[PDB]
């Protein structure tokens, strides 16, 4: 509905998940009314089939963050392929989706890497950080002054601050003239490729 050249959009997204916090933020997210990206472990995946369900109806989109968060630069192609294989055939059965983003783990990959990769990889240019300190304020305070119009903000859907960022981030965002977006609705209009990294 809304064209990211045109205004000033940002892309929420987190990692890991879903895990016990999960349907708590997506209940912040409903509340604000407030779309979001979910990189996926597909590990976890396989546990929470309804929760994954719950974020493709209720209007996320879900990306690969691979099977069991490893390093894809020490893989073989073999593994590499069962980290993306896998992760698409458990989201797949248990939200009827596939992904149709990657985030490489850790941030690392490489053009002979990524070439094996079916999907844009999406890496992100604001980290909060909140794999490291997991407390709610930093989290605001980095995504709210380091945002840029078109950024991709990093947060992991792994501890307790995510959810309590959410309802302050999304406020201070919003009054400051942004709009929140997928990942997808902030790439549409701009070239957005399979084995390219975008940031
Ligand atoms: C040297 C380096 O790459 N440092 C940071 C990465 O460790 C960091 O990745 C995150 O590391 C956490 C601890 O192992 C993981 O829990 C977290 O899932 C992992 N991030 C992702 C996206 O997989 C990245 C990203 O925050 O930043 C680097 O600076």
């Amino acid at each position: 509905a809304v064209d990211c050249a045109t205004t000033k959009c940002v892309a929420l997204t987190f990692d890991d998940g879903p895990g016990e916090y999960t349907n708590r933020l997506l209940d912040e997210l409903s509340e604000q009314h407030t779309p979001a990206t979910f990189f996926v472990l597909g590990k976890n995946v396989k546990k929470y089939p309804k929760t994954l369900k719950r974020m493709v109806d209720e209007g996320h989109q879900i990306g690969s963050h691979t099977f069991d968060h490893k390093d894809i630069t020490k893989l073989t192609a073999e593994g590499i392929e069962h980290e993306v294989q896998w992760t698409d055939e458990a989201i797949e059965q248990a939200a009827g989706v596939k992904p149709q983003i990657l985030r490489p783990p850790y941030g690392a990959h490489g053009a002979v890497y990524d070439r094996l990769i079916p999907y844009p990889l999406v890496l992100w240019d604001v980290d909060t950080l909140d794999w490291k300190h997991h407390d709610p304020q930093k989290t605001v305070r980095i995504a709210l002054e380091e945002a840029k119009p078109g950024s991709i903000i990093l947060m992991h859907d792994i501890h307790e601050s995510s959810v309590k960022a959410v309802p302050q981030l999304v406020s201070k965002l919003h009054d400051a003239g942004y709009t929140l977006v997928t990942v997808d609705q902030l790439f549409a209009g701009t070239d957005f490729k399979p084995a390219k990294a975008y940031d």
